[PDB]
């Protein structure tokens, strides 16, 4: 659905911010995305599921 290097939006706590997908997994029968939130320390870069990301637009 989403692929490495794709720019997103992505949920965290209560509302979207733009991000970056930098890993994608699967694992247990479910996609997992590894983002980092732009702008933002390097810290808060996170595995976040499909149902917290947006395309664009």
């Amino acid at each position: 659905h989403f692929e490495e290097g794709e720019r997103v939006l992505a949920k965290h706590s209560d509302c979207f911010y733009e991000a970056k997908v930098l890993k994608v997994e699967f694992k247990d029968n479910e996609w997992k995305y590894f983002v980092h939130y732009i702008g933002w320390n390097k810290s808060w870069d996170e595995w976040i599921r499909l149902d917290c990301l947006l395309k664009h637009s």
